[PDB]
């Protein structure tokens, strides 16, 4: 029962740790966990324990991984 | 006088769960069935309930399947 | 005069059924017949009565064929 | 002396009726002459007196032709 | 505490007259010396003062020609 | 608990002069140390001493390197 729908569906990712993919406007995807959202990025854990901050005007969707 | 029709024409889609092709700016399409939208995202579910979250701004088009 | 002309110009194109084509930031076009327009989007009816929502922040231009 | 020099450079455009190129974001250009602007796009004509409604968000920028 | 830097790195590029190369987001460059910025866009002049208006929300990046 | 966790974790970067890869959405990246942030656009400087003005919509990701 969300009004937020978008943002309730990726702070369950981000409670779940759900692998995703991410798709970017590049063409291009990451892959990796979601740690934490605001109204302009994302933080992506990836593999390897590397770190990004993602632009969310960037991506074009998230999808699980798995 | 029948303000918002795009919101009103997507939640259509949703009532009768009517397969869509969503086009991207990337040039890539997604395929399936939306569940919800809003001011940001909507949700997309394939053929066995895999749930994407479509950014609106990263989309081109929404047309029905045919 | 019309203080909102991107906004009259597609009402017009509304009104008439003038066909059209609205070529996409992806590059590519659509064809078909623009039936209503808000700020998020427009509908545009194909040959085949097939309905398409556009979002606005997609489009590049808007051309009548 | 203006403080919102992108319109008042379109209007003189305008008014002038210069010819321009307009290179938009999918990278390809249109020529012609811009007829009127206002926040969410500009009219072009072009040397046949094809009129288009060109969106002002995919511009990416407005050149003179000649 | 020390608002605005973009803006200001811009005037400041202005001022100098420094030559600069600015890519845009279709992944193709413009040269020329930057005359003038407002919230929308940025006049930028060739080496014989032609004026190209360049949409802000079409650039990746301005850094000078070096 | 910052709420404001985007600009934080670039603050960071600035504070901490942590090497970076920016990409950009034409694809390609930058390399280089971030030196300021603000709501449009921030500042990498790479290894030549190049300042460059990179706008934030034009961002993809920002990585440490």
């Amino acid at each position: 029962d969300s009004g937020l729908p978008s943002v309730r569906q990726v702070q369950l990712l981000i409670k779940d740790q759900t692998p995703v993919e991410i798709k970017l406007l590049t063409g291009d995807s990451l892959f990796g966990t979601i740690r934490w959202q605001d109204t302009d990025g994302l933080g992506l854990v990836d593999d390897s324990e590397r770190s990004t901050i993602v632009r969310l005007a960037a991506i074009a969707y998230i999808t699980p991984r798995r």
